[PDB]
């Protein structure tokens, strides 16, 4: 039930981020959408709404996000996200090597 | 191909043309061969996967089978049978490669 299959869970991929913006403070429920859309217009990744509000609801429901005048949003339990980082970090390294692998092998 | 990362799928043919560019895609081992290079990478690839690949690469008209056999009967081995729609692939897979390596790299750059 984890981040993975292949290569890794677009939701983690993108949860990764919502944590990484929330430290910054910067992660306000508003334009979300927009901005995550715009941080990858150029590698041609363009997360949609669903995608995009289900990173986001899933880490209310794992206690990792809360809510808070628009609506911003604070770490309820920082602990588990920081942890969390670190699991992704481990991910994105096994992806890195995996497509690094594939190029070398077939070129 | 593609949307997000590279599709598992491609993935696997990338290798099925390579391997067939080796002169060693065979019939019979096949499964375990595949699940053994990425094996240590933490991607082990199943049945259905890899059979539709290849069934792909055939109905597409890729790869040819043939038969053959060495010492000790005849045996299968994938050959190519379009070469130059292979050669196409792995150039469209590159382009796609390098683009979920970039992807990847601004993650890991953009959060640590």
């Amino acid at each position: 039930r984890s981040s993975t299959g292949f290569l890794v869970k677009q939701r983690a991929f993108l949860k990764l981020y919502m944590i990484t913006m929330t430290e910054q403070e910067r992660l306000y429920g508003l334009k979300l959408l927009k901005v995550l859309q715009s941080e990858f217009k150029e590698i041609g990744f363009k997360p949609n709404h669903t995608e995009v509000y289900r990173s986001l609801h899933e880490l209310l429901d794992d206690g990792i996000l809360k809510q808070i005048e628009v609506v911003l949003y604070q770490f309820k339990d920082y602990e588990a996200a920081k942890l969390y980082k670190k699991q992704l970090k481990v991910e994105l390294d096994r992806c890195k090597k995996l497509i690094e692998k594939a190029l070398s092998d077939n070129f």
